[PDB]
């Protein structure tokens, strides 16, 4: 019931709105990517808002866990959009923004996006269900926090444990076999972090030199970046892994 929930408030497709007779720039790529983002953003918090247990944390732990946790969201939820597409061929930000190999060129971050596609190529290798997809996207708002701790820890605690265990529902044959399942999905969820801070590094930089470099960002993601980033350089935020 708790995953039927979930199928429920998954949002729905997201269109970038993106203007294919523009040259692919660099500049109009990205800031193309950026406009979805924000888009994207939107999506994301009446997500967060409709899972159960969410509301029932501190207003400040919502706040916190969203900013440190989208571009984690979105990235996992392209790697599932390029797999059901493209098998992992391409990188599907929007049905109608979808990345080739010339665009991934012309995007200056053809490293990052090949990671991004890695995530994808992990989904068909694993053969990923929806509802797996569908549960470990829930943790990955729920892995990383501050260093210092949350304002409702306990309830936090008890929040993850519940999706956790959903995790497991959802690989549930025999029970080794369940075991290693559970082991190589969050093997993948933990891979995330590092590839995160590739896009966030990026993301930072490309923020910072926004009005320089012509790349432009929604309203909609400028205030999150610009609290998100001191915290984030500062080192206040720490992943919680399942794997040593
Ligand atoms: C959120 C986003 C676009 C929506 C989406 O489905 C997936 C992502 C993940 C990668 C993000 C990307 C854009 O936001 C543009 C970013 C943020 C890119 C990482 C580097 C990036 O290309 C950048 O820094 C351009 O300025």
């Amino acid at each position: 019931f708790l995953i039927s929930i979930l199928e429920a408030i998954e949002p729905e497709v997201v269109y970038a709105g993106y203007d294919n007779s523009q040259p692919d720039t660099t500049n109009y790529l990205l800031s193309s990517l950026n406009r979805l983002a924000g888009k994207q953003m939107v999506s994301v918090v009446k997500w967060a808002k409709a899972l159960p247990g969410f509301r029932n944390l501190h207003l400040d732990d919502q706040m916190t866990l969203i900013q440190y946790s989208w571009m984690s969201l979105m990235a996992f939820s392209l790697g599932w959009r390029s797999y059901k597409h493209t098998n992992g061929q391409m990188l599907y930000f929007a049905p109608d923004l979808i990345f080739n190999e010339e665009r991934m060129q012309q995007s200056a971050m053809y490293d990052l996006c090949q990671g991004m596609r890695q995530i994808s190529q992990e989904f068909v290798r694993l053969q990923v269900t929806y509802e797996e997809f569908l549960c470990m996207k829930v943790l990955l708002l729920l892995s990383t926090v501050p260093k210092d701790g949350l304002k409702s820890q306990a309830s936090f605690d008890e929040m993850r444990m519940n999706y956790i265990k959903e995790l497991r529902r959802a690989i549930a044959n025999n029970s080794s076999q369940n075991w290693q399942r559970f082991y190589q999905l969050t093997k993948l969820l933990d891979s995330m972090h590092d590839l995160v801070g590739g896009l966030l590094q990026f993301c930072f930089y490309t923020f910072v030199q926004s009005q320089a470099l012509s790349v432009e960002f929604p309203e909609m993601l400028v205030e999150i970046i610009s609290d998100q980033l001191p915290k984030v350089m500062a080192g206040m935020a720490k992943p919680l892994l399942f794997h040593k």
